[PDB]
């Protein structure tokens, strides 16, 4: 089964990002937070990462530069929900534009 990693401040982000992947039949993960993003990615090796830029406490940019510096993370897609990222995505979210985007890089 393929392990997406959603890091999304707002739940309501959150449930559709969740909603979305588990209706493709995908696992996920979720945290709110940055730092958590890195540790739960090394312990769960997640296939892909959905990264909110705008995290409040911290860029989510940086998260990513931490990633891409972990010789066992670096090797795993991040989507930039809006550097290292393969991929980014727009709010107001388009749902077949969203998947699309992700199945591209899971897939
Ligand atoms: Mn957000
Ligand atoms: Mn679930």
């Amino acid at each position: 089964t393929k392990k997406v990693l959603i890091v999304e401040d707002n739940e309501l982000n959150m449930k559709l990002f969740h909603d979305l992947l588990e209706a493709q039949g995908y696992e996920t993960l979720q945290t709110r937070e940055g730092l958590s993003a890195l540790s739960i990615a090394r312990e769960n090796k997640p296939d892909l990462i959905l990264m909110d830029i705008q995290l409040p406490e911290i860029s989510g940019l940086e998260v990513t530069k931490w990633l891409k510096e972990d010789d066992d993370l670096a090797h795993i897609p991040v989507v930039a929900v809006t550097g290292g990222c393969e991929a980014y995505i727009s709010k107001p979210i388009s749902v077949v534009h969203f998947l699309e985007t992700i199945k591209r890089l899971l897939e």
